[PDB]
C-alpha cells in the first residue's frame, strides 16, 4: 500500500485522469512515469494523476516551507520573485552537503536592497544555542524573533503548480488533435504558431516546410532531442508525422529574448536581471556541453522567455537537421562548429543583452566585420555594461577556441557575480 497526498489543485482535461483538490489523498496503483494510475480516497475513482502533483505522506515535501530538488540560485530566484516579502523563506535539500538542508531567508540592505541569504542546517540545529527535534519545531523557533538570523520568519516562499505534464502514449498525433490560432512568425524554413492541442492544453507549432533534409529521418534525429530535457531548454511535447511535420513545443508566453529586451517592460529591466537570464543561459548550455553535443546558433532571437521570466534555449538540434554575425571565426572559415564556438556565440549573445537586443557591430555589415576578426578587432564595451562582464565576453572572443572558458564555468561566474565566495552562506557562532 502506497499513499500520496495532493500538493496543488488540479481539473482533469482527459479521458481516464483524476480531478483532485490540495490535500486529497489516494493509493497509487501504477506508476506509468509522468502519469500515475490512482484511487481517490475522497471519490474513491480509479484513475491517472501526474506524478509531480502529489508525494508520499507527511513526507517533507508536503510541508509548505520545504523545497525539494532546488538549488541555492533557484532559491534565490524563487524567493526574489513577485509575491514574496522581508522573512519569506524556504527549506531545501542542501546543494553542497548533499543528504542534507538548508535554510534561505529573504532579507533587505540599504547597500543592494533585498537579498536572500543562506544558513545550513546540521535531531538539526544551526546554533548549538537552540537544539530541536525536528523542522518544524526549529521554523516555529526562528518565526519567534531572529535567534542571530539576518530576519525573522513570515511565510514560506510562494510556489505555483507547475506545469500538468503532457498526454501519454501521445509523442506522435494526429494534425486535426491541434488549432493553430495565430501565426506567430515566419521564415525562410517555416513558420512558428501558437496552438491548442484538444483544447485545455495550449502549445506552440513549427511547421517544417518540406525539404531534403531527414524525409523520413527527422523522427530519428527528434527522438534524440526528446531525451535531452532540461529547465532551461524548450520542452518538446509532440510530433506530427506527416509531412509537413509539425512540432509542438511548450508555449513561452513572452516571446523571444530579442524582441523582449527590445520590448518595453525589457527596457525597465535593470542590469542585474540582465545577467540573471544569462546565468539561465549558460546553465543550459552547460547542459548541451555537459552531453557533448552542440547547438550551433546561438542568439536572442533563439532565446525564449516565460511568463516568469525565465529564458530558455530554442531550437537546439535544428541546424544539423537543415547568420554568422554570432558565429566564430573557425566555423565561418573551416566550417567547425565545436562546443566553444557556442562559447563565442554566448558572449556576443551577452553583448545583445547589455545593449537591449542591439545588432553586434553596429553600422557595420558582414564583410566589414569578418576582416576585423583577423585584425583583432571586438566590439568595445558600453557604458552601462560592467568591466568584469566584458572581461567575459572578450575570453569567450579568444581567437585559440581552446582557450575559451567552459559553459560550467560561465555559469558559475554569472550565478555568483554580485556575491563572493565567501558570503554565499552565513556564519553563526
Ligand atoms: N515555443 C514558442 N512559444 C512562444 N513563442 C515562440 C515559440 C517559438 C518556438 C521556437 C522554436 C521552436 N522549435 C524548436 O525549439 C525545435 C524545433 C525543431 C527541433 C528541435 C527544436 C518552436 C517554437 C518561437 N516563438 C516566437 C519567437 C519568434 C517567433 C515566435
Ligand atoms: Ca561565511
Ligand atoms: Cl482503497
Amino acid at each position: 500500500r502506497i499513499i500520496v497526498v495532493a500538493l496543488y489543485d488540479y481539473e482533469a482535461i482527459h479521458h481516464e485522469d483524476l480531478s483532485f483538490q490540495k490535500g486529497d489523498q489516494m493509493v497509487v496503483l501504477e506508476e506509468s512515469g509522468e502519469w500515475w494510475k490512482a484511487r481517490s480516497l475522497a471519490t474513491r475513482k480509479e484513475g491517472y494523476i501526474p506524478s509531480n502533483y502529489v508525494a508520499r505522506v507527511d513526507s517533507l515535501e508536503t510541508e509548505e516551507w520545504f523545497f525539494k530538488g532546488i538549488s541555492r540560485k533557484d532559491a534565490e530566484r524563487q524567493l526574489l520573485a513577485p509575491g514574496n516579502m522581508l522573512g519569506s523563506f524556504m527549506i531545501r535539500d542542501s546543494e553542497t552537503t548533499k543528504g542534507s538542508y538548508s535554510l534561505s531567508v529573504r532579507d533587505y540592505d540599504p547597500r543592494q536592497g533585498d537579498t536572500v541569504k543562506h544558513y545550513k542546517i546540521r535531531g538539526f540545529y544551526i546554533s548549538p544555542r537552540s537544539t530541536f527535534s525536528t523542522l518544524q519545531e526549529l521554523v516555529d523557533h526562528y518565526k519567534k524573533g531572529n535567534d542571530g538570523l539576518c530576519q525573522k520568519l513570515s511565510v514560506p516562499c510562494m510556489s505555483s503548480k507547475p506545469q500538468k505534464p503532457w498526454e501519454k502514449d501521445a509523442w506522435e498525433i494526429p494534425r486535426e488533435s491541434l488549432k493553430l490560432e495565430k501565426k506567430l512568425g515566419a521564415g525562410q524554413f517555416g513558420e512558428v504558431w501558437m496552438a491548442t492541442y484538444n483544447k485545455h492544453t495550449k502549445v506552440a507549432v513549427k511547421t517544417m516546410k518540406p525539404g531534403s533534409m531527414s524525409v523520413e529521418a527527422f523522427l530519428a534525429e527528434a527522438n534524440v532531442m526528446k531525451t535531452l530535457q532540461h529547465d532551461k531548454l524548450v520542452k518538446l511535447h509532440a510530433v506530427v508525422t506527416k509531412e509537413p511535420i509539425y512540432i509542438i513545443t511548450e508555449f513561452m508566453a513572452k516571446g523571444s529574448l530579442l524582441d523582449f529586451l527590445k520590448s518595453d517592460e525589457g527596457s525597465k529591466q535593470p542590469l542585474p536581471k540582465l545577467i540573471d537570464f544569462s546565468a539561465q543561459i549558460a546553465e543550459g548550455m552547460a547542459f548541451i556541453e555537459q552531453r557533448n553535443y552542440i547547438h550551433r546558433d546561438l542568439r536572442a532571437a533563439n532565446i525564449l522567455v516565460s511568463a516568469s521570466l525565465v529564458c530558455k534555449i530554442a531550437d537546439f538540434g535544428l541546424a544539423r537537421v537543415i547568420p554568422i554575425k554570432w558565429t566564430a571565426p573557425e566555423a565561418i572559415n573551416f566550417g567547425s562548429f565545436t562546443i566553444k564556438s557556442d562559447v563565442w556565440s554566448f558572449g556576443i549573445l551577452l553583448m545583445e543583452i547589455v545593449t537591449y537586443g542591439r545588432i553586434p557591430y553596429p553600422g557595420m555589415s558582414n564583410p566589414e566585420v569578418i576582416r576585423a576578426l583577423e585584425r583583432g578587432y571586438r566590439m568595445p564595451r558600453p557604458e552601462n555594461c560592467p568591466e568584469e562582464l566584458y572581461n567575459i565576453m572578450m575570453r569567450c572572443w579568444k581567437n585559440r577556441p581552446e582557450e575559451r572558458p567552459t559553459f560550467e564555468y560561465i555559469q558559475s561566474v554569472l550565478d555568483d557575480f554580485y556575491t563572493a565566495t565567501e558570503s554565499q552562506y552565513e556564519e553563526i557562532p
